[PDB]
Order: structure tokens, then sequence, then C-alpha cells
DNA sequence: AATAAGCGGAAGTGGG
DNA sequence: TCCCACTTCCGCTTA
């Protein structure tokens, strides 16, 4: 199964929910997910992993904290804005 | 209060 | 056995 921090990466580069998600900076690889339209994005990433329960932002967002210490996405200090690795852009 | 983002410990589920 | 990579649940903090 795609990882979370891939399935963000990848809708990212084709712009399929691009009122739920968008870049900020994507040289520097910072991205912004929608206050009002997060959840369809949620919803959609518990549906393509085939999850029992309804997905929702806080539990996706429960997941994206586990990467901090790992490093692929870190918490930026502005809304619902994060941060991939230079390792996870240039794979 | 109502609303929202952010946090993480703990236990459960998947697929190795 | 026991870690992977989250998922689910719950309670708390700050604005
Ligand atoms: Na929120």
């Amino acid at each position: 199964k795609i990882r979370l921090y891939q399935f963000l990466l990848d809708l990212l580069r084709s712009g399929d929910m691009k009122d739920s998600i968008w870049w900020v900076d994507k040289d520097k690889g910072t991205f912004q997910f929608s206050s009002k339209h997060k959840e369809a994005l949620a919803h959609r990433w518990g549906i393509q992993k085939g999850n029992r329960k309804k997905m929702t932002y806080q539990k996706m967002a429960r997941a994206l904290r586990n990467y901090g210490k790992t490093g692929e996405v870190k918490k930026v200090k502005k809304k619902l804005t994060y941060q991939f690795s230079g390792e996870v852009l240039g794979r």
C-alpha cells in the first residue's frame, strides 16, 4: 500500500485536489491543507487504504505527526502547513 | 461558549 | 515474534 507521504506528494504533483491541498513553496517542499476542504482529501486517503472507518483530517494528521522523528514530513509553524524532506522530494 | 488547529499516549490492525 | 506503518480512541492545550 502507498504511504501517506507519497499519497500527498502524488496529489500535489497531479493537481487533482487543488482546492484541498497546495504547495506554499514547492522548492522548499512546504505545502498546506485547505481549512474548509481538507476533509474530502482525508476521506480519499481512507478509501484508498480500505480502512474500516471513515478517515478524518484529525486521524490523518495524527499519522503525519509520526513522520516528525524520521523526517519525511515535518510540521511548519503556520496554519495547516507541513514540509517534505529533501529525500522525499528527490525520490 | 463555539469553533478550530495542534498534540500525543495507548491500544488495535495490516502485512510482513 | 515482533516490527511496519499507520489507525483508532481519548483527553488535553492554545487561540
Ligand atoms: Na482542525
